[PDB]
């Protein structure tokens, strides 16, 4: 089904993708089954998770059934912060790939900037609830990932939640085999990332939109927290098309060339999810949507703030 945007390798990232945090066991193989069936081709996945390994399941189940073909699938992962030294990265990385029965990943993002402590604690926190550091960097971190890509195990290299300093860094180090073909952060319409967008797109890097319905489930939200989905202008412009608020939330992405990844594990709302290329926004509807810019985040914690390259103290 959906279309694609270009990377700078030229492969093919489908504009929609299967979000997975927090997909349960004996939901999130349903899920991919319903979403490849649906026309998913896209799924984002992460070792954080902790559930690649039913990821897997299905998606062997559909290869071996002839419902889609392993290249035309797009297959993400995300290297954790507590496995930032060399050795750990590949220790990591195949245990993803194990979990997920495959041969290669499309893209391996890291997913987070910050290094926490090394090993498989993968919250080492103080008793106050702070992160605690390790001394291994995300630039150690992506060397080790190179080496993924030069064996081929991995297709791409991204980031996920890089502010332009930290891809700054990035791209200026001296030494750089590959570069990230996208950088996956927070986006909807409280937090537009109109300057993260212009810069990533300017250096030949894609956006990759998490939580793009407001994430409604996250376990830390509080009712007087904003709500995407009972927005009254988003329905609005949801009832001007026929259309959820979901699909106007997903749709919005599509039309700025960006990436977008709803997780669902209701087979319903995974069908509803990918119905967004049948409709257009006008080009009044999402100047309406991108003022309602607040930059608000879903997803924040101030917990780690202490540590050095905290990306969200920047402007973008
Ligand atoms: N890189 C990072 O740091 C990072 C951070 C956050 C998220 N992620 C990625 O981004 C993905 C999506 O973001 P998210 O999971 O935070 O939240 P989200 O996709 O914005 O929203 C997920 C929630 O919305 C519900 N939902 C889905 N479709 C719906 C619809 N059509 N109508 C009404 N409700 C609907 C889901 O319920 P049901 O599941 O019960 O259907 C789930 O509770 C994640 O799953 C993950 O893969 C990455
Ligand atoms: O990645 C996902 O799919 C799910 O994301 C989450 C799940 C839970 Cl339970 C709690 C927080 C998040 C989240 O904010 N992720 C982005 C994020 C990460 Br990552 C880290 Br590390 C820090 Br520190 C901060 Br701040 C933020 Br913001």
């Amino acid at each position: 089904m959906a279309t694609f945007v270009e990377l700078s390798t030229k492969a093919k990232m489908p504009i929609v993708g299967l979000g997975t945090w927090k997909s349960p066991l004996g939901k999130v193989k349903e899920a991919v089954k319903v979403a490849i069936d649906a026309g998913y081709r896209h799924i984002d996945c992460a070792y954080v998770y902790q559930n690649e390994h039913e990821v897997g399941e299905a998606i062997q189940e559909k290869i071996q059934e002839k419902a889609v073909k392993r290249e035309d699938l797009f297959i993400v992962s995300k290297l954790w912060p507590t496995f930032f030294e060399r050795p750990l990265v590949r220790k990591a990385f195949e245990k993803t790939l194990k979990d997920l029965k495959l041969s290669y990943l499309d893209v391996y993002l890291i997913h987070w900037p910050q290094g926490f402590k090394s090993g498989d604690d993968l919250f080492p926190r103080d008793d106050k609830g702070n992160a605690i550091g390790g001394k291994a960097t995300f630039l150690d971190a992506w060397e080790a990932m190179e080496e993924l890509v030069d064996e081929g195990l991995v297709k791409a290299l991204g980031v996920s939640n890089f502010s332009h300093f930290q891809i700054e860094k990035l791209l200026n180090k001296p030494g750089l085999k590959y570069k990230p073909v996208t950088n996956q952060v927070e986006c909807h319409p409280y937090l537009t990332q109109e300057k993260l967008i212009q810069y990533c797109h300017s250096k030949g890097i894609t956006v990759t939109a998490y939580s793009p319905l407001g994430s409604p489930d996250r376990p830390w939200a509080k009712p007087e927290d904003p709500s995407l989905l009972e927005d009254p202008k988003i329905k609005e412009i949801a009832a001007k098309h026929k259309k959820t608020a979901a699909q106007v939330l997903i749709r919005f992405h599509i039309q700025r060339n960006v990436i977008v990844i709803p997780k669902s594990v209701t087979p319903a709302r995974i069908v509803e999810n990918i119905q967004v290329f049948d409709f257009k926004l006008s080009d009044e509807e999402m100047a309406t949507i991108l003022s309602f810019n607040r930059n608000w985040r879903a997803c924040n914690l101030l917990q780690s703030s202490h540590l050095e390259d905290y990306p969200f103290n920047a402007e973008y």
